[PDB]
């Protein structure tokens, strides 16, 4: 759903910003449960808001998202705190 969505959203709501605020629990419970596939997607979601830029508040609010994430290894941490 968040991947479709976002692609959706894209291709020009603030609903992008709470579909985030669902996989933020999961973050904050452990955040390495499943990993294993979801990276890629959530790499590649996380950027999409730093291509394309109309996104400001939602731009705003995944910063928050990170400041509470740095306390996921360094690389993974890194890679999205490097482009954006």
């Amino acid at each position: 759903s968040l991947q479709k969505m976002v692609r959706e959203h894209l291709n020009p709501s603030g609903t992008s910003e709470l579909v985030m605020l669902s996989l933020e629990l999961v973050k904050t419970r452990l955040a390495v449960m499943s990993m294993e596939m979801r990276k890629n997607f959530i790499q590649a979601i996380l950027t999409s808001l730093i291509e394309k830029s109309p996104d400001a508040k939602i731009l705003r609010a995944v910063v928050k998202i990170v400041e509470e994430w740095v306390k996921p290894t360094l690389r993974e941490k890194s890679i999205l705190l490097v482009k954006m």
